[PDB]
This record gives structure tokens, sequence and C-alpha cells, in this order.
């Protein structure tokens, strides 16, 4: 069992969604985030931009999902996010050692 | 070493902490996020909702625990939770490699 | 591939993010939280937090998780913890590129 995990632009939420819709994806998490990746929250070019490092808004996205849909979801969050510009996301798949419904008790791969 | 990840109605925070302080856990982390389930956020009835998707709030709770503790927490997450009704909550449980105490340096299960 | 999660005091989160980037890490997320420790949120209540999350390799985690130690540290209750999970798979969205090569 895997959580897929996804840092994405704020605005690409609807359409990452709709993708994972499109798979049949049983549930989703989104939270509010800040961060930076390799150009370090650059977004100017001041001369000494490049020493500053600055926090952007994001959304993480968590998707929790069987061993034999997990690639699928990867790739469509991929899709759907790349614009081919900085910034556009990065991924981070997790393993899930149990799960469980909390109102019907099932568990593992029946409760994703 | 277990994460207990949590995912419940906001109105429920209160009742779980409660239980898990009363069962005696030494420790716990929550945060404001949205979600949907296997109903996809439906909470109206009219004629062509369940075709819809919605984000509703929820808070995640995150309890770190050892391995021998665990199935305890989960269990009483559960129980304080389960109202027998739809969103009543998920529990994903990961693996924790390693854990740390920052003030005084302890580790591994000394350290939750 | 490793995860390293902390959880720090919000005035701590500058001196950690420079501890980092000193260090070599490429990239941070953070997010605001609350919580309580062994103390119950006294000097029960929960406190302001920040969470910080760091993909990195498993041949740098553990100076990671040893440069946010030192850098969250005051030697006071409520300086925080470090989870370390581990991560299966990783990929930058732009390129393509996967695991070690995507953090
Ligand atoms: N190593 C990492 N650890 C934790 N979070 C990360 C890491 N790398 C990126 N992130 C999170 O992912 C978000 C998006 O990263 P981003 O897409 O900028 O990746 P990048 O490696 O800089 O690739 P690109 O060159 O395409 O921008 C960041 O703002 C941060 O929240
Ligand atoms: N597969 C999943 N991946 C990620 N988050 C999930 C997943 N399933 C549920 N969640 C999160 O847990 C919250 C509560 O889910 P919920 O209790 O509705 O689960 P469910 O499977 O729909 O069960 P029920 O039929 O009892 O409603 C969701 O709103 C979402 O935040
Ligand atoms: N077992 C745990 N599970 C989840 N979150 C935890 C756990 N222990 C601590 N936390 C989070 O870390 C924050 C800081 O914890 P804190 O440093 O008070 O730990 P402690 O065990 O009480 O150590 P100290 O005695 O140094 O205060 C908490 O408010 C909570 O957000
Ligand atoms: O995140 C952005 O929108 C641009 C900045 C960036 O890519 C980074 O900090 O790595
Ligand atoms: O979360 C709710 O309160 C009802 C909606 C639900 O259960 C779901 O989206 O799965
Ligand atoms: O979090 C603090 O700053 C003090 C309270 C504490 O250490 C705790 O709740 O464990
Ligand atoms: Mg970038
Ligand atoms: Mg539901
Ligand atoms: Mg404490
Ligand atoms: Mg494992």
């Amino acid at each position: 069992m895997k959580l897929v995990m996804a840092i994405i632009k704020p605005f690409k939420l609807d359409e990452v969604r709709e993708a994972l819709t499109s798979l049949g994806i049983q549930g989703l998490t989104v939270s509010e985030v800040k961060g930076f990746g390799r150009q370090k929250g650059q977004t100017e070019i001041y001369r000494g931009a490049e020493y500053s490092v600055s926090f952007l808004p994001k959304v993480k996205v968590e998707v929790a999902v069987s061993d034999d849909q997990y690639e699928q979801v990867v790739e469509a969050i991929q899709k759907a996010a790349n614009t081919g510009r900085i910034g556009d996301g990065k991924i981070f798949v997790l393993d899930i050692a149990q799960a469980v419904r909390i109102r019907t008790g099932e568990t593992n791969t029946e409760a994703l």
C-alpha cells in the first residue's frame, strides 16, 4: 500500500484532482504548505537574488492507493501538473503499513 | 515504530485528544486539511449530486508510538471518532525508521 | 531515500532552513501545525509549531538529522521531535527525473 504525496502549484489542484478521479481513486487529502526547491524560491532577478531563500505557497496532495495502482497515480499527477516550468512540483511515494476505515473497521486494501 | 495518522471530523478533535491522553499518549501533532473519501465529498442529496466532487474540512492527527502500542492507539481513535456516519474518518499507519527528541538527543523508542 | 520530518518551535525555522541549505539541501517543505508532548502543552493545550519535511538520500539523511537537531535545539522543553520515514520513490515533475536524482 502506498501514500503518494505531491507538492504542486496551488492553481493546479483542480486539474490534478480531475486526473485522479478519472483513475478511480477512492479518496484524497490536501493541505496548505510552503516550500522551495533547487531554485530556492527565487522569482526575482535583482543582483544577489540567488543568495536569497524564499518560501512559496504550495498545496500538498496525499493519495492512499494500492500497489497495483500507485504507478498510474504518479503518472497522472505528473501529466496534470507538468507545464514545463520550474516549481511544477515533486512527488514522493511512501509505504503504508496499515489502514482502517473508522466507521466500518475495514482494513488495509479494503480501506483505501 | 509507527506513525498513526488519522483524518477526522474537526468537531471530534477534543474527544479524540482526551481518549488518547487517557490512554496515555505522550505526544500529538494536529493540522488542518481538506479531503474527500469514497463518497467524493457529497453531503447533499439532490438529483445528480452523486456526480460531484467536493473537499471537506478535516483535522489530521499524528501520533508517533512504539510497535507494541500502536494498535491500542488506532482502536482508541476509532472508538472516539466512530458515530456510524460517513466521513467519520480514515487511519493510515506509516513506519518510523528513527526518532530523535531534539532537546535531549534521545533516540528510537526513548524519543517518542 | 528518507523523509525527515521535524516538529520545531516556529521561531527556529530560519536557522533550521539555513543549516539545511548551507549543508547543501536543495528542497524543503514546511507546514503550520499544533501539538503537545510529555508536558501536555504546559510551560491539555495545543501549542503552535512548524512541521519541516525534507526528502533526502540514504547517504545524507544522518547529516540532515544532526543539522536539524543542532539548529532547532535551545535546551528548553518543546524543542521538538524528528521522525524519519522511508521514501520508496520520488519524481521531479518537470523533468521526469526519479529517486535520488529527483531530490
Ligand atoms: N528535497 C525536497 N524535500 C522536501 N520538499 C521538497 C523537496 N524538493 C522539493 N520539495 C517541495 O516541492 C515543491 C516543488 O519543488 P520544485 O518543483 O521547485 O522542484 P525542483 O527540484 O526545484 O524542480 P524544478 O527545477 O522543476 O523547479 C517545493 O516548493 C517544496 O515544497
Ligand atoms: N484513499 C485516501 N487517500 C487519501 N486520503 C484519504 C483517503 N480516504 C480517505 N482520506 C481522507 O480521510 C478523510 C475521511 O475519509 P472518510 O471517513 O470519508 O473515508 P471513507 O473511505 O469514505 O469511509 P466512509 O464510507 O465511512 O465515509 C477524507 O475526507 C480524506 O481527507
Ligand atoms: N509522540 C509524538 N507524536 C507526534 N507528535 C509528537 C510526539 N512527541 C512530540 N510531538 C510533536 O512535537 C512537538 C514538540 O514536542 P516536545 O519537544 O515537547 O517533546 P517532548 O517529548 O515533550 O520533549 P521535551 O521534554 O523536550 O519537551 C509537540 O508539540 C508535538 O507537535
Ligand atoms: O516554485 C516556484 O514556483 C518557482 C521556484 C522553484 O522552482 C524552486 O524554489 O525550486
Ligand atoms: O466527509 C464527510 O463528512 C462526508 C463525505 C465523505 O464521507 C466522503 O467524501 O468520503
Ligand atoms: O511545547 C512547548 O513549548 C512546551 C510544552 C511541551 O514541551 C510539551 O507539551 O511537551
Ligand atoms: Mg524548483
Ligand atoms: Mg467517506
Ligand atoms: Mg515537551
Ligand atoms: Mg518499510
